């Protein structure tokens, strides 16, 4: 009768359609509880995220609704795309949970940074992530939170981006959970406002991770991120520092300055393949590569364009609502969505 049924996965309880079957975890984040599937109708595996009562609260009824209406109209091959959406619940009244069906991938960016990767799929990564942040560019998506955790891929190389990011407003939280500072531009790290090149130091920070195996630019605040930005790639020209207001042009001016490092230096022959003529040339083009990624200042930082057509990346080349509502009016906006 009931087209439903309900399975305990952990502490949650995940009520979901009959065709998915064999219900497994695989990750936990902000958002809600994933579980891998086996969907009986496709004859194919999914991944299937919890969202609890995401009307609870304005953070979490704005990053629903728009990862909601976002991922259904959004249609491109390196952004995950949603395959089924339901609420178990038969009446607005009643409405709590919302369960998204994806495709499901083998793996996060996590696990594949901590391997020996070879140039072939560094390079195809790299191109894969470029193409899909291009995509939300031009869609008029600007991301500002890419990260490792919310990029995930396939065995065969496949990569897709998971989120959208941040919003354009931008609140507060209970739920005792540590959000991932590390990949953000100097620009989200200082508050200076951006533009589309704004993702490329993300990507920048993946690079360079995937190279040294260590994260770049680690620290318990935007303070220590800031200290370790500048100990590395050292402390920014003047020309930059006019384009802060004038409290953050205060406190950027007056830290302890440093020269920097090169990226000989940041990124040395010794982290690199670089055995045969084909490896060495192609490190010094990810070296070169990493150095126009990873500049403080945007002006002078490389665009996605430029990027996607860079030598070490071309081999591979080939409405709106941002307001306030009150949790009732969330609920309703969001299961509308949902009971499309
Ligand atoms: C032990 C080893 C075999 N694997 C492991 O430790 N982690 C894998 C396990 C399989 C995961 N696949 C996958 N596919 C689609 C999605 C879609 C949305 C979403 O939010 N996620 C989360 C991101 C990572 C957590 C879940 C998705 N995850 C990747 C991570």
């Amino acid at each position: 009768d009931n087209q439903f049924y309900s399975v305990e996965v952990g502490d949650s309880t995940f009520t979901v359609l009959k065709r998915y079957q064999n219900l497994k975890p695989i990750g936990s984040g902000a958002q809600g509880i994933v579980c891998a599937a086996y969907d009986a109708v496709l004859d194919r595996n999914v991944a299937i995220k919890k969202l609890s009562r995401p009307f609870q609260n304005q953070t979490h009824a704005k990053r629903a609704y728009r990862e909601l209406v976002l991922m259904k109209c959004v249609n491109h091959k390196n952004i995950i795309s949603l395959l089924n959406v339901f609420t178990p619940q038969k009446t607005l009244e009643e409405f709590q949970d919302v369960y998204l069906v994806m495709e499901l991938m083998d793996a996060n960016l996590c696990q594949v940074i901590q391997m020996e990767l070879d140039h072939e799929r560094m390079s195809y990564l790299l191109y894969q992530m470029l193409c899909g942040i291009k995509h939300l560019h031009s869609a008029g998506i600007i991301h500002r939170d890419l990260k490792p955790s919310n990029i995930v891929v396939k065995s065969d190389c496949t990569l897709k981006i998971l989120d959208f990011g941040l919003a354009r407003t931008a609140s507060f939280m209970m739920t005792p959970y540590v959000v991932t500072r590390y990949y953000r531009a100097p620009e989200v790290i200082l508050g200076m406002g951006y533009k589309e090149n704004v993702d490329i130091w993300s990507v920048g920070c993946i690079m360079g991770e995937m190279v040294r195996h260590k994260i770049l630019f680690p620290g318990r605040d935007y303070i220590d991120q800031w200290n370790k930005v500048i100990e590395q790639l050292g402390t920014p020209c003047p020309e930059f520092m006019k384009k802060l207001q004038p409290t953050v042009r205060n406190y950027v001016e007056n830290r302890p300055k440093y020269a920097g490092l090169t990226f000989p230096k940041l990124f040395p022959d010794s982290l690199f393949p670089a055995d045969s003529e084909h490896n060495k040339l192609k490190a010094s083009q990810a070296r070169d590569l990493l150095s126009k990624m990873l500049v403080i200042d945007p002006a002078k930082r490389i665009s996605v364009d430029d990027a996607l057509q860079h030598p070490y990346i071309n081999v591979w080349y080939d409405q709106l609502d941002e307001r306030e509502h009150t949790i009732e009016e969330w609920k309703e906006l969001i299961y509308k969505e949902v009971m499309n």
